[PDB]
């Protein structure tokens, strides 16, 4: 066929029931994730080709950057709770990987303060049990799929994108091929 298991994707031998339709994992420590977000805008271009009625989920993982990685998973939980994903994603990436000004929870917090979230509001979210189960969710979802590397995308708990198997000579072509694949997987 044109889309083959082992080529543009792989199939999980143990499928994950009740999984988000389109589930994406990343880490602010992950260099390819930085590319996926800042240069390629993968999440966005995928959304642009998805059907109607399909929900797009993105979770952070712990297994990169030790203590700060875990902190960053709680902060993404806060970001999700407050709905400020789009106002912190870029400064978080650039503070971890570009400028290297993120070294502690407190620096993570500064990014939110600078993005206009109120101190009070952030600290309350950070400590809320609405944030704890959102952290738990992020962990559960990764655990459910044997996650050992990012970036990673899963479709209907059953298919995992394989970007390694797509051409990378042209960035735009890589993205559309990536997105078209998710669409195909989506319809399968």
């Amino acid at each position: 066929a044109q889309y083959e298991d082992g080529k543009q994707y792989t199939t999980l031998e143990k499928p994950v029931a009740g999984a988000p339709q389109v589930l994406e994992f990343f880490s602010f420590f992950c260099p390819h994730c930085y590319q996926f977000e800042e240069v390629l805008h993968i999440s966005d271009n995928v959304k642009k080709k998805l059907p109607e009625g399909v929900k797009m989920t993105k979770y952070h993982v712990n297994f990169m950057g030790g203590d700060l990685g875990k902190d960053l998973t709680q902060a993404w939980a806060v970001a999700m709770a407050l709905g400020v994903e789009d106002k912190v994603t870029v400064p978080l990436f650039e503070g971890v990987q570009k400028t290297q000004t993120i070294r502690s929870a407190s620096d993570i917090r500064d990014v939110f303060i600078n993005a206009g979230i109120k101190g009070e509001e952030y600290d309350a979210a950070w400590n809320s049990f609405v944030v704890k189960s959102l952290v738990a969710q992020q962990e559960k979802a990764a655990a459910d799929v044997q996650l050992r590397g990012v970036p990673a995308m899963f479709v209907n708990g059953k298919y995992q994108l394989n970007p390694q198997g797509m051409d990378t000579s042209n960035m735009d072509v890589f993205v559309q091929q990536y997105a078209d694949t998710v669409k195909y997987l989506s319809e399968k």
